[PDB]
C-alpha cells in the first residue's frame, strides 16, 4: 500500500499532475473511458450502460495524439520498499516483489533510485461537452459507487533505476539478480553505461490516468480538480 502523503519527490510530481498509477500497465484505456470505484472495495474499469440506460457514449474529443512530458524527478526507495513497487508494476510482465527482492538482497542492495523513461500524455478535451451530451440523454438511472471520468491518459516506456549500498556507493545488481530478472522478464533489462539500469517495454505503455469524479443528482450527472481514487496511489485496475 503506497500512500499520496508520502514525501517522495517523484510521488509529488506524479501527483502534481493528478496521477492515479494504474495496474497493470496496457495499451487499452482512452480518454472519457468510465471507471467504477467501490468507496470500500475496488475499481475497475466500466461502462455508462451500468450506470444508465442508455446505448452509446457521448462523443469524446481528445489530443490529436500523445505529448512527451518529462517529470524531473525521481524517487529513493529503501530496498524492500522498491521491491513491493517494482514487483506491483512490472509483475505482469513478469517480475513481482519476490524476483526483485531475491535480486536486490543478492546485490547488496539497500536503497534504490527510480525514475520514469520516456513519460507522455494524451488529454480528453472536452469533458465538460461529455456531462452536456450525458445530460441531454435524459437517460433512466440503471447507488453507493463512485464514478470516475479519464481525463488524462499517461504513458511511459519503462523504469530506470541506480542502485545503491548501505554507504550510498552505486553497485552493479549481482550476475545471479541479472539472471533471475532476465529469466522471468517479459521486457529489456538493459544496464546503462552510467550504472544504472532500464526496465524497458518496446513501446510505450498507459502506466497512469488522470481523473474527474462525476455523480449523479436530482436527475442530471454533475462534476464533483483532479480526483483520486482509494487510499493508495496504485490503483488495481481490471479491464472492462
Amino acid at each position: 500500500n503506497c500512500s499520496r502523503d508520502t514525501g517522495d519527490e517523484l510521488m509529488a510530481a506524479l501527483l502534481a499532475e493528478g496521477i492515479n498509477l494504474i495496474l497493470p500497465p496496457r495499451d487499452n484505456i482512452a480518454p472519457g473511458d468510465l471507471i467504477i470505484a467501490d468507496p470500500q472495495g475496488g475499481a475497475r474499469l466500466g461502462g455508462w450502460h451500468e450506470v444508465f440506460n442508455l446505448q452509446l457514449s457521448p462523443e469524446v474529443a481528445t489530443d490529436p495524439g500523445f505529448k512527451s512530458f518529462q517529470f524531473r524527478a525521481s524517487s529513493i526507495l529503501q530496498v524492500g520498499v522498491a521491491a513491493s513497487v517494482m514487483g506491483r508494476v512490472l509483475q505482469a510482465l513478469g517480475l513481482g516483489s519476490g524476483s526483485f527482492s531475491s535480486a536486490f538482497s543478492s546485490s547488496n542492495a539497500d536503497t534504490i533510485q527510480l525514475s520514469i523513461v520516456a513519460p507522455a500524455n494524451k488529454e480528453l478535451t472536452n469533458f465538460d461537452a461529455v456531462l452536456v451530451q450525458m445530460n441531454e440523454a435524459k437517460a433512466e438511472p440503471a447507488t453507493d459507487r463512485n464514478f470516475f471520468v479519464v481525463t488524462k491518459v499517461w504513458r511511459a516506456r519503462g523504469i530506470r533505476i541506480s542502485v545503491a549500498d548501505k554507504s550510498k556507493k552505486q553497485v552493479d545488481l549481482s550476475a545471479k539478480a541479472v539472471e533471475e530478472l532476465t529469466a522471468k522478464a517479459k521486457m529489456e533489462l538493459k544496464r546503462e553505461d552510467t550504472g544504472s539500469y532500464a526496465f524497458l517495454a518496446a513501446s510505450q505503455l498507459i502506466f497512469g490516468l488522470t481523473l474527474r469524479e462525476v455523480t449523479y443528482k436530482d436527475g442530471a450527472i454533475v462534476d464533483v480538480p483532479f480526483a483520486f481514487i482509494g487510499d493508495d496511489a496504485f490503483v488495481d485496475l481490471p479491464e472492462s
